[PDB]
């Protein structure tokens, strides 16, 4: 849980438009988090998953193959699901303004480092 | 229908790793398509329009604000489901590998038409 917490640190301070971060099992159990105090770490770990599991039948029935990442844009700020071996999910909220390119290159970072520990 | 499917052609051949693209309701149905011979049309519009609407819920929920797009990566390609105002959704299908920076700026453009051409 420690070296988690770690990569998540890695993660979120590469740049500050991240606003956040979690790691979850793929049924919605919070595993580590790097998030405010106020946040709901529970709430996002099942919406997350629930997301995934919805996701994960889209995109295999869209000939998409298997589900590696979602990203849901909102007007207020990006929440980004990636899954982190079969056993993992990454959660990251993300500012509105963010430059993407960079956090995804971040998430891929972060996704392999975890899946390794995982 | 015609200026929207005329909006899908520019789309879809401004880029060759865009596999396809439709404009359906928030229902799931659709309004016009540029899809392969070999797509299921009903299957993506519906497919995309129950995606918005449960992403659109959990968004919300987590204070995300209004949903605005979604893309979703798979091994073998990705899909992009943009809103396009409140009664339209444009639905792009591209490769594993395209260039989402070209991509998602023409999505933009093509969006903010489908808008003009939706508010009436």
């Amino acid at each position: 849980t420690d070296k988690l917490w770690y990569i998540l640190q890695e993660l979120t301070s590469n740049r500050g438009d991240i606003q956040g971060c979690t790691i979850v099992t793929t049924q919605g159990l919070p595993i580590t988090s790097l998030l405010a105090d106020d946040a709901n770490v529970s709430l996002i770990s099942a919406m997350s998953a629930a997301i995934i599991s919805v996701a994960e039948s889209a995109s295999q029935e869209l000939q998409r193959g298997y589900l590696q990442r979602i990203l849901l844009e909102g007007e207020l700020g990006t929440i980004i699901i990636s899954k982190a071996g079969p056993h993992a999910i990454l959660v990251s909220l993300v500012d509105k303004d963010a430059k993407l390119g960079i956090i995804l290159m971040l998430i891929d970072k972060a996704i392999k480092q975890i899946a390794e520990l995982m």
